[PDB]
């Protein structure tokens, strides 16, 4: 079992795979409580008061999405809830609150009661990012840092004496981490912290890339942009290993390319991949329907024989890079050999949860913990 072992599974659960058709629709009981020791409920928002709200009431609370998630603290889980997400980082609110000591000292205090109000185990910071705004770092003040690492510690001086857990998910990139994140302070304060190792690549690139590539591949445009750099670059910043849990994408980045007649890597791209039929998202297809444009629509794979990323496979014009489980099992003997936390999925919904693609349930998380339980390196 998991919750015996000396790692983390961290689990991030979305609201919004509720709203989904057929077999792509995700309840809080399908979540399997044998595949995590944390459960991360994406995502609560910073509401117009300043105050942390809940994003779909009628999930959240008229179906009672909440309390059916926190369900899972009977299996000894930990079940947190996790504040902001890419799409709640879009503008200055956040900046806004972490720059403003008072509104920080009047968030702090109801964000707690909001937690216990619900029996949320902890809280889980995720805006994206600090300074650089989705990834803008002109559009923040350098501020942003210093009043991120404040509102941490004034989080952790509430949180701690409860015996509520503290966590931040946190950029790979070297740039926004540099910019955004005092890491000696939030080492120390937070529980863990769950670096998203993947999103390297996608469409914005305007050419087809790896979305979480392990290692350096000789054809990359820099050194930094694979998991190997960004989780040694948070080690070198002052984060112990004990506190890294690494991020591993349950979805793919899928592209259009111009259809030169090639199809590698480093090739123009026109736009996002036309959307699945289930996540209905351009540039994204989760790793059920991944597998199934493989087994099912003649998706050619293409596999890295030094595993230093994982597949890639496309079709026409069409183009996804993802993680299958051979590299998955990579990754997890690189969080094991540095010590690492653990690892942290994103997200449970998007992994083939219903045996669609015949590999079994889950093939992914199964692959993640059955690796984690395996005492080799
Ligand atoms: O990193 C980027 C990004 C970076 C730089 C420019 C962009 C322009 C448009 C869209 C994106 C970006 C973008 O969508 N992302 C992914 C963040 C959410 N990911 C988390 C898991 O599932 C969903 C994908
Ligand atoms: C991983 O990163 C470290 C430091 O950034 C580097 O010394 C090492 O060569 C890298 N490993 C691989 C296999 O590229």
């Amino acid at each position: 079992s998991l919750l015996n072992s000396r790692y983390k599974l961290v689990c991030y659960y979305t609201n919004w795979s509720w709203y989904r058709p057929g077999i792509g629709k995700y309840s809080p009981e399908d979540i399997d409580p044998s595949l995590c020791t944390h459960i991360v409920y994406g995502f609560a928002v910073l509401g117009n008061d300043g105050l942390m709200t809940a994003h779909d009431t009628w999930s959240d609370y008229d179906n009672r999405f909440y309390e059916r998630v926190v369900e899972y603290k009977r299996y000894g889980i930990k079940v947190s809830l996790a504040l902001g997400g890419w799409n709640d980082s879009a503008g200055d609110k956040y900046s806004k609150l972490v720059n403003d000591p008072a509104a920080r000292a009047k968030f702090v205090q109801h964000a707690v009661a909001f937690l216990e109000k619900y029996g949320f185990d902890g809280l889980d910071l995720d805006w994206e990012y600090p300074k650089c705004w989705q990834v803008d770092c002109s559009k923040g003040p350098d501020s942003d840092k210093q009043g991120f690492a404040d509102l941490v510690h004034e989080l952790s001086a509430v949180l701690k004496p409860k015996g509520l857990l503290l966590s931040a998910a946190v950029s790979p990139n070297k740039m926004v981490i540099d910019a955004g994140y005092d890491v000696p302070v939030l080492a120390r304060l937070l529980d863990w912290i769950a670096v998203m190792t993947y999103d390297y690549h996608g469409q914005w690139d305007k050419k087809t890339g790896h979305v979480a590539p392990l290692y350096y591949h000789p054809d990359d445009d820099t050194t930094y942009f694979n998991a190997n750099y960004t989780i040694h670059y948070w080690m070198e910043k002052g984060t112990p290993a004990s506190k890294i849990v690494m991020g591993m994408p349950m979805y793919g980045q899928s592209f259009t390319i111009e259809n030169r007649g090639i199809h590698g890597l480093n090739i123009p791209v026109s736009d996002g991949g036309e959307p699945g039929e289930y996540t209905r998202a351009k540039g994204f297809l989760a790793y059920y329907e991944i597998c199934d444009r493989i087994r099912n629509s003649g998706w050619t794979v293409v596999k890295d024989p030094y595993q230093r990323m994982g597949p890639y496979a496309y079709k026409g014009n069409q183009w996804v890079s993802f993680d299958d489980v051979e590299i998955i099992k990579k990754k997890v003997n690189f969080i094991k050999s540095l010590n690492l936390g653990g690892g942290m999925i994103w997200a449970l919904d998007l992994d083939d949860y219903r045996n669609r693609c015949g590999q079994g349930k889950h093939p992914l998380l199964n692959a993640i913990k059955t690796e984690l339980l395996n005492p080799k390196i």
